[PDB]
Protein backbone atom coordinates (compact mmCIF):
# COMPACT_ATOMS: atom_id res chain seq x y z
CA UNK A 1 0.00 0.00 0.00
CA UNK A 2 2.73 2.51 1.18
CA UNK A 3 0.22 5.16 2.40
CA UNK A 4 1.87 8.78 3.44
CA UNK A 5 1.75 8.08 6.95
CA UNK A 6 3.46 4.80 7.22
CA UNK A 7 6.29 6.68 8.43
CA UNK A 8 4.91 7.71 11.33
CA UNK A 9 4.05 4.51 11.96
CA UNK A 10 7.51 2.97 11.71
CA UNK A 11 8.64 5.37 13.95
CA UNK A 12 5.57 4.94 16.50
CA UNK A 13 6.27 1.50 16.57
CA UNK A 14 9.77 1.41 16.99
CA UNK A 15 10.08 4.36 19.68
CA UNK A 16 7.43 1.87 21.63
CA UNK A 17 9.03 -0.84 21.01
CA UNK A 18 12.15 0.37 22.53
CA UNK A 19 10.59 1.93 25.37
CA UNK A 20 8.85 -1.47 26.11
CA UNK A 21 12.73 -3.32 26.29
CA UNK A 22 14.32 -0.72 28.53
CA UNK A 23 11.19 -0.51 31.01
CA UNK A 24 11.60 -4.22 31.20
CA UNK A 25 14.85 -5.10 31.27
CA UNK A 26 14.94 -2.37 34.51
CA UNK A 27 12.14 -3.35 35.84
CA UNK A 28 12.90 -7.41 36.03
CA UNK A 29 16.56 -6.44 37.69
CA UNK A 30 13.99 -4.43 40.93
CA UNK A 31 13.38 -6.48 43.60
CA UNK A 32 11.46 -3.63 45.75
CA UNK A 33 7.31 -5.41 45.40
CA UNK A 34 6.16 -1.89 44.81
CA UNK A 35 8.60 -0.81 42.30
CA UNK A 36 7.78 -4.39 40.37
CA UNK A 37 4.46 -3.02 40.74
CA UNK A 38 5.17 0.25 38.76
CA UNK A 39 7.47 -1.33 36.56
CA UNK A 40 5.13 -4.25 35.61
CA UNK A 41 1.87 -1.42 34.86
CA UNK A 42 3.98 0.95 32.95
CA UNK A 43 5.96 -1.53 30.85
CA UNK A 44 2.68 -3.13 29.74
CA UNK A 45 1.63 0.14 28.39
CA UNK A 46 4.11 0.85 25.32
CA UNK A 47 4.10 -3.05 24.98
CA UNK A 48 0.56 -2.51 23.85
CA UNK A 49 0.96 0.54 21.53
CA UNK A 50 3.80 -1.61 19.55
CA UNK A 51 1.87 -4.35 19.13
CA UNK A 52 -0.96 -2.17 17.60
CA UNK A 53 1.43 0.35 16.05
CA UNK A 54 2.66 -2.55 14.46
CA UNK A 55 -0.61 -3.85 13.23
CA UNK A 56 -1.40 -0.66 11.70
CA UNK A 57 2.11 -0.57 10.46
CA UNK A 58 1.36 -3.89 8.23
CA UNK A 59 -2.15 -2.99 7.23
CA UNK A 60 -4.72 -3.62 10.05
CA UNK A 61 -6.95 -1.59 12.35
CA UNK A 62 -7.63 0.52 9.28
CA UNK A 63 -11.55 0.97 8.31
CA UNK A 64 -13.45 3.10 5.34
CA UNK A 65 -15.99 4.86 7.00
CA UNK A 66 -18.27 6.74 5.17
CA UNK A 67 -19.79 10.31 5.71
CA UNK A 68 -19.48 13.97 4.62
CA UNK A 69 -19.90 12.48 1.01
CA UNK A 70 -16.32 10.34 1.33
CA UNK A 71 -14.75 6.85 2.03
CA UNK A 72 -12.93 7.84 5.75
CA UNK A 73 -9.90 6.06 6.35
CA UNK A 74 -10.28 5.64 9.93
CA UNK A 75 -8.03 3.66 12.53
CA UNK A 76 -9.29 1.83 14.83
CA UNK A 77 -7.06 -0.33 16.25
CA UNK A 78 -5.59 3.26 18.04
CA UNK A 79 -9.05 2.76 20.95
CA UNK A 80 -8.14 -1.41 20.90
CA UNK A 81 -4.64 0.62 22.56
CA UNK A 82 -5.97 3.08 24.33
CA UNK A 83 -8.85 1.04 26.01
CA UNK A 84 -6.11 -0.57 27.83
CA UNK A 85 -3.28 1.67 28.12
CA UNK A 86 -5.10 5.14 29.09
CA UNK A 87 -6.57 2.99 32.01
CA UNK A 88 -3.09 1.19 32.86
CA UNK A 89 -2.05 5.53 32.89
CA UNK A 90 -4.76 5.97 35.24
CA UNK A 91 -4.05 2.92 37.42
CA UNK A 92 0.35 3.91 37.84
CA UNK A 93 -1.57 7.95 38.80
CA UNK A 94 -4.02 6.09 41.40
CA UNK A 95 -1.40 3.98 43.00
CA UNK A 96 0.67 6.64 43.41
CA UNK A 97 -1.42 8.79 45.37
CA UNK A 98 -2.93 5.79 46.90
CA UNK A 99 -6.43 6.73 45.85
CA UNK A 100 -8.83 4.85 46.77
CA UNK A 101 -10.83 1.65 44.97
CA UNK A 102 -13.55 3.76 44.40
CA UNK A 103 -11.71 6.41 42.88
CA UNK A 104 -10.13 3.61 40.69
CA UNK A 105 -12.98 1.65 39.80
CA UNK A 106 -14.92 5.16 38.60
CA UNK A 107 -11.69 6.62 36.54
CA UNK A 108 -11.38 3.49 35.01
CA UNK A 109 -14.97 3.08 34.35
CA UNK A 110 -14.98 6.75 32.82
CA UNK A 111 -12.00 6.23 30.65
CA UNK A 112 -14.05 3.13 29.22
CA UNK A 113 -16.84 5.88 28.39
CA UNK A 114 -14.42 8.30 26.58
CA UNK A 115 -12.41 5.24 24.43
CA UNK A 116 -16.29 3.34 23.51
CA UNK A 117 -18.20 6.63 22.93
CA UNK A 118 -14.81 8.09 21.08
CA UNK A 119 -14.67 4.43 18.59
CA UNK A 120 -18.23 4.51 18.67
CA UNK A 121 -18.02 7.96 17.06
CA UNK A 122 -15.22 7.69 14.69
CA UNK A 123 -17.21 4.72 13.66
CA UNK A 124 -20.61 7.04 13.13
CA UNK A 125 -21.94 7.66 8.81
CA UNK A 126 -23.78 10.49 10.18
CA UNK A 127 -21.66 13.34 9.85
CA UNK A 128 -23.03 15.55 12.69
CA UNK A 129 -23.72 12.46 14.96
CA UNK A 130 -20.04 12.03 14.83
CA UNK A 131 -19.76 15.07 16.90
CA UNK A 132 -22.32 13.86 19.31
CA UNK A 133 -20.66 11.05 20.58
CA UNK A 134 -16.85 12.73 20.57
CA UNK A 135 -18.71 15.63 22.87
CA UNK A 136 -19.78 12.84 25.36
CA UNK A 137 -16.00 11.39 24.73
CA UNK A 138 -14.62 14.59 25.57
CA UNK A 139 -16.96 15.23 28.61
CA UNK A 140 -15.69 11.96 29.91
CA UNK A 141 -12.14 13.21 29.67
CA UNK A 142 -12.84 16.14 31.36
CA UNK A 143 -14.13 14.17 34.36
CA UNK A 144 -11.14 12.27 34.51
CA UNK A 145 -8.58 15.42 33.86
CA UNK A 146 -10.84 16.92 37.24
CA UNK A 147 -10.73 13.96 39.49
CA UNK A 148 -6.79 14.04 38.13
CA UNK A 149 -6.35 17.96 39.06
CA UNK A 150 -8.38 18.15 42.17
CA UNK A 151 -9.04 14.67 43.43
CA UNK A 152 -5.36 13.01 43.11
CA UNK A 153 -2.93 16.72 44.00
CA UNK A 154 -4.81 16.57 46.89
CA UNK A 155 -4.50 12.86 47.92
CA UNK A 156 -0.56 13.26 46.59
CA UNK A 157 -0.13 15.41 49.76
CA UNK A 158 -0.35 12.93 52.32
CA UNK A 159 2.71 11.88 50.72
CA UNK A 160 6.57 12.64 51.00
CA UNK A 161 7.03 15.58 48.56
CA UNK A 162 9.40 13.20 46.42
CA UNK A 163 5.92 11.68 45.82
CA UNK A 164 3.69 14.33 46.07
CA UNK A 165 6.32 15.89 43.40
CA UNK A 166 6.71 13.12 41.11
CA UNK A 167 2.69 12.94 40.78
CA UNK A 168 2.41 16.66 39.98
CA UNK A 169 4.82 16.04 36.50
CA UNK A 170 3.09 13.22 35.82
CA UNK A 171 -0.15 14.75 36.51
CA UNK A 172 1.01 18.02 34.65
CA UNK A 173 2.44 15.64 31.73
CA UNK A 174 -0.94 14.02 31.40
CA UNK A 175 -3.41 16.76 31.49
CA UNK A 176 -1.32 18.75 28.59
CA UNK A 177 -1.30 15.37 26.32
CA UNK A 178 -4.48 14.17 26.89
CA UNK A 179 -6.06 17.80 26.28
CA UNK A 180 -4.80 17.38 22.61
CA UNK A 181 -5.96 13.74 21.63
CA UNK A 182 -9.47 15.31 21.26
CA UNK A 183 -8.87 18.55 19.25
CA UNK A 184 -6.24 16.53 16.90
CA UNK A 185 -9.61 14.15 16.15
CA UNK A 186 -11.71 16.94 15.93
CA UNK A 187 -9.83 19.10 13.14
CA UNK A 188 -8.50 15.70 11.63
CA UNK A 189 -9.86 12.57 9.91
CA UNK A 190 -12.66 11.48 12.31
CA UNK A 191 -13.48 15.03 12.23
CA UNK A 192 -13.38 18.21 10.30
CA UNK A 193 -11.00 16.19 7.66
CA UNK A 194 -9.23 19.43 8.10
CA UNK A 195 -5.42 18.27 8.92
CA UNK A 196 -4.61 14.74 6.36
CA UNK A 197 -3.92 11.47 7.82
CA UNK A 198 -0.01 11.53 7.30
CA UNK A 199 -0.08 14.58 9.42
CA UNK A 200 -2.88 13.43 11.89
CA UNK A 201 -0.56 10.20 12.34
CA UNK A 202 2.39 12.19 13.07
CA UNK A 203 0.50 14.50 15.69
CA UNK A 204 -0.93 11.07 17.31
CA UNK A 205 2.28 8.96 17.42
CA UNK A 206 3.72 12.43 19.20
CA UNK A 207 1.35 12.76 22.11
CA UNK A 208 1.38 8.74 22.20
CA UNK A 209 4.88 8.34 22.47
CA UNK A 210 5.27 11.44 25.15
CA UNK A 211 2.60 9.88 27.07
CA UNK A 212 3.78 6.86 27.49
CA UNK A 213 7.99 6.33 27.17
CA UNK A 214 7.75 10.18 28.15
CA UNK A 215 5.15 9.85 31.51
CA UNK A 216 7.57 6.07 31.68
CA UNK A 217 10.88 7.67 31.98
CA UNK A 218 9.72 10.38 34.45
CA UNK A 219 8.18 7.25 36.85
CA UNK A 220 10.21 4.88 36.47
CA UNK A 221 13.37 6.93 37.29
CA UNK A 222 11.72 8.30 40.17
CA UNK A 223 12.40 7.19 44.08
CA UNK A 224 8.61 7.71 44.52
CA UNK A 225 7.61 4.14 43.06
CA UNK A 226 9.23 2.46 45.88
CA UNK A 227 7.36 0.85 48.89
C1 LIG B 1 -1.13 6.25 25.16
C2 LIG B 1 -2.36 6.92 24.87
C3 LIG B 1 -2.91 7.94 25.61
C4 LIG B 1 -2.35 8.57 26.86
C5 LIG B 1 -4.16 8.35 25.00
C6 LIG B 1 -4.95 9.34 25.49
C7 LIG B 1 -6.15 9.52 24.67
C8 LIG B 1 -7.09 10.45 24.97
C9 LIG B 1 -7.06 11.40 26.14
C10 LIG B 1 -8.17 10.42 24.00
C11 LIG B 1 -9.30 11.19 23.96
C12 LIG B 1 -10.43 11.24 22.98
C13 LIG B 1 -11.42 12.19 23.29
C14 LIG B 1 -11.55 13.16 24.44
C15 LIG B 1 -12.65 12.35 22.37
C16 LIG B 1 -12.55 11.77 20.95
C17 LIG B 1 -11.78 10.52 20.80
C18 LIG B 1 -10.53 10.30 21.68
C19 LIG B 1 -10.58 8.78 22.08
C20 LIG B 1 -9.36 10.54 20.64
Amino acid sequence: TGRPEWIWLALGTALMGLGTLYFLVKGMGVSDPDAKKFYAITTLVPAIAFTMYLSMLLGYGLTMVPFGGEQNPIYWARYADWLFTTALLLLDLALLVDADQGTILALVGADGIMIGTGLVGALTKVYSYRFVWWAISTAAMLYILYVLFFGFTSKAESMRPEVASTFKVLRNVTVVLWSAYPVVWLIGSEGAGIVPLNIETLLFMVLDVSAKVGFGLILLRSRAIFG
